[PDB]
């Protein structure tokens, strides 16, 4: 199958963000397990890394006028030798981070452009490859 991109973003973010106890109203609303097996991955990510996400929170420094520069540095690593599903399990859980520090440090505003900078991103770069390796089933298949 193919999906709305911009979709699968926009949810992963509303609900990491609803778990922490911010409404991003501006970004309220086969799918479905698409949907759940990406927050899986991503929470599992998240542990198996705990101390590492941890410390990631004081390296990054956000700013509103900084913050795609961050963004970008970051997703531009992920994907230098290419790409595969764990680097894009990376992607989403580094988005989702970022719109977590954001609201923490009274820049809510920022995760609008947030969700928008990784739906440019998988528009442009990554569905390609996405489309071409099975698409989200097969993503699925691989973590479910
Ligand atoms: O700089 C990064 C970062 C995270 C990964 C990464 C991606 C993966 C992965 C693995 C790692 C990884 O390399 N780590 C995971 C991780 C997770 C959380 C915070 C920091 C790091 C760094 C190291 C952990 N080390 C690796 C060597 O052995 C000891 C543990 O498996 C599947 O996809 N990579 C980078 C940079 C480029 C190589 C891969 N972040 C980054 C971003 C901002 C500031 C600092 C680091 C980043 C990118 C995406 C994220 O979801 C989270 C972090």
């Amino acid at each position: 199958g193919s999906y709305d991109n911009r979709e699968i973003v926009m949810k992963y973010i509303h609900y990491k963000l609803s778990q922490r106890g911010y409404e991003w109203d501006a970004g309220a609303d086969e799918s479905e397990v698409v949907h759940k097996t990406l927050r899986e991955a991503g929470d599992d990510f998240s542990r198996r890394y705990r101390r590492d996400f941890a410390e990631m929170s004081s390296q990054l420094h956000l700013t509103p006028f900084t913050a795609r520069g961050r963004f970008a540095t970051v997703v531009e690593e992920l994907f230098r030798d290419g790409v595969n599903w764990g680097r894009i399990v990376a992607f989403f859980e580094f988005g989702g981070v970022m719109c977590v520090e954001s609201v923490n440090r009274e820049m809510s505003p920022l995760v609008d452009n947030i969700a928008l900078w990784m739906t440019e991103y998988l528009n442009r770069h990554l569905h390609t490859w996405i489309q071409d390796n099975g698409g989200w089933d097969a993503f699925v298949e691989l973590y479910g």
